[PDB]
């Protein structure tokens, strides 16, 4: 496949597959041939040059971007090697204080996109890998959404259920950097207090405090031990701001939420000084 060789497949799409390769270690997404019109290729392939454009520790490169002879289009970008953020922090046992640093490190890399003009779509712990490098636990985003408005509609669908925004979810064309503020909300209630965020009948989870007070003393222990804590101070650090920032992260109405990354990544550093 051009400069580079496919060594095995790592993800389908129905739309897309992504594959292990090499020339360096790379991913290789290819994008079916009927998926994206005149228009939807034009969109893909500037928007994969706005990517390319971004120089940040915590984002893939690009490195090639063309039309297969199968008449697919594709994209060659670095591989990380990695573990999703959520699992990586309970199996080395982070503390609330450790994991906030790492929100902030990956909130850094999604404002670093948003100030370049591209928007995520599809943020969640399998596109936010976390590795030990140099002693520190780094963050990669992988994985962009590119071009997801123009895609062949003849084509359980678009994101995940508690990741996604309420916008996304109802199929809206407005969708913004909100968007993206909404996941990472839903992602780092998952980091805080181990339950998924789930939205009750006034489209909001409950604050984490309370999440993690409603369950039984076995699944208390777990979430407690995954952070080298006591339940008790687990759920006074947790009430004293790490709720109040998740549920605005969280909030159903865009109007309600933080206005950007940079609002949200303010309040994660006020918790931690
Ligand atoms: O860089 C990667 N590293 C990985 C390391 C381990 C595993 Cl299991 C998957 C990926 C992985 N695939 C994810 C695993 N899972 C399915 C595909 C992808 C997102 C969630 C990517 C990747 N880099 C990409 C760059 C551009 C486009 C796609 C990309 N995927």
């Amino acid at each position: 496949f051009g400069a580079w060789a496919i060594d095995r497949l790592i993800g389908a799409g129905g739309m897309g597959q992504v594959y292990l390769g090499h020339r360096r270690e790379v991913a290789i997404k290819l994008v079916a041939a009927d998926a994206l019109d005149a228009q939807g290729r034009a969109l893909f392939e500037f928007e994969c040059r706005l990517l390319a454009q971004m120089v940040h520790p915590a984002i893939a490169q690009i490195h090639d971007v063309g039309t297969d002879a199968h008449g697919q289009p594709y994209l060659v970008a670095e591989y990380l090697r990695g573990e999703p953020i959520t699992w990586w922090c309970d199996e080395h046992r982070l503390s609330l204080h450790a994991r906030v640093l790492l929100m902030l490190r990956v909130g850094e890399a999604v404002q670093h996109a948003h100030q370049k003009g591209v928007i995520h779509r599809d943020l969640k712990p399998s596109n936010v890998l976390v590795s030990e490098i140099d002693g520190r636990p780094m963050p990669g985003v992988i994985d962009f959404g590119i071009a997801v408005d123009a895609t062949n509609p003849g084509m359980h669908d678009r994101g995940t259920p508690g990741y996604m925004s309420p916008e996304q979810a109802r199929g809206a064309q407005d969708v913004d950097a909100r968007s993206d503020i909404y996941a990472l909300g839903a992602m780092f209630y998952e980091l805080s207090c181990g339950l998924a965020p789930v939205a009750g009948r006034d489209g909001v989870p409950q604050p984490p405090s309370q999440r993690v007070a409603a369950v039984p003393a076995d699944a208390r222990a777990r979430i407690c031990a995954a952070r080298a804590t006591t339940y008790q101070k687990l759920h006074e650090q947790l009430r004293d701001g790490l709720d109040a920032i998740v549920l605005r992260a969280l909030e159903p109405q865009p109007g309600a939420r933080y206005a950007s990354v940079s609002a949200l990544l303010d309040d994660l550093h006020r918790w931690l000084d």
